[PDB]
């Protein structure tokens, strides 16, 4: 509360660390569905159905331009990619499988980096 703070966490490295994590997402073999925005002209339903489209390139641009105020806003965008993927794709599809794999991949790195 006013003049009562919990101990100051060192957040000075968060930007570098999220960048690193994103770089590792971008270079994963199953990242291909997520690298660029879904083309809303070419994928019927997507615009109407997916209210907040998100992809790795868009995240990279937001990250590099100071548009994440903190590491949690960054994790929210990453997860949004996978939540969108689940909304639009069958679990039993390459893309549905890619999304599950990448979420798992993300969450481990997230935990190892910031929890542990
Ligand atoms: C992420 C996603 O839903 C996605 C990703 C792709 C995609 N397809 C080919 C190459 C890259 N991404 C795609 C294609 C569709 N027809 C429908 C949905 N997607």
């Amino acid at each position: 509360s006013m003049s009562v703070k919990k101990p100051k966490r060192d957040d000075s490295k968060d930007l570098a660390l999220c960048s690193m994590i994103l770089t590792e997402m971008e270079t994963h073999e199953d990242a291909w569905p997520f690298l660029l925005p879904v083309n809303l002209k070419l994928v019927p339903g997507y615009k109407k159905v997916i209210k907040k489209p998100m992809d790795f390139s868009t995240i990279r641009e937001k990250l590099s331009s100071g548009q994440y105020p903190n590491l949690e806003t960054f994790a929210l965008d990453v997860r949004l990619v996978f939540d969108n993927c689940e909304t639009f794709n069958e679990d039993d599809s390459d893309i549905g499988r890619a999304g599950h794999n990448m979420r798992k991949y993300f969450e481990k790195k997230w935990t190892d980096t910031f929890k542990v």
